[PDB]
């Protein structure tokens, strides 16, 4: 934790950070960068100061989502960040990475399913409720 360096994201940058246990992405800020590509980010969460500073593998931090993909532009096989609730699927939850799986549409209804990646595994064929709040994933 004492080998300070300079890589992909910088000290004080606002980023998104993946919780390892649940697999959800949270707004966060890089407090220091050390050397373990194979960099370690020391991160604090914006809305969770009581969680302290947490060590991140570089695969678990990226630029913050800024771009919403509109319904019309959603395609099966797209990998996106979207909001889902495992325990209560009809309610609002957290932001996970997911693969769009099914897209159905009538004159009055719209149905979106995705395979949602959640920490340790993958959950197939989840009905996504928040169909207008699907983010593009920021890649370098």
């Amino acid at each position: 934790w004492d080998e300070t360096e300079l890589g992909l994201y910088k000290v004080n940058e606002y980023v998104d950070a993946r919780d390892t246990n649940m697999g959800a992405w949270f707004e966060a800020q890089v407090v220091r960068v050390t050397r373990k590509e194979d960099v370690i980010y020391h991160v604090k969460y914006d809305d969770y100061p009581e969680n302290g500073v947490v060590q991140m593998n570089s695969r678990d931090v990226r630029a913050r989502a800024r771009t919403i993909i509109k319904w019309q532009d959603l395609e099966v096989g797209q990998v996106v960040m979207l909001n889902y609730n495992p325990d209560n699927p009809k309610e609002r939850g957290f932001w996970y990475d997911a693969e769009i799986s099914r897209k159905r549409e009538t004159r009055t209804a719209r149905e979106l399913y995705a395979n949602v990646v959640l920490g340790d595994d993958s959950l197939n064929d989840c009905r996504i409720i928040f169909v207008d709040e699907v983010f593009k994933i920021e890649r370098p």
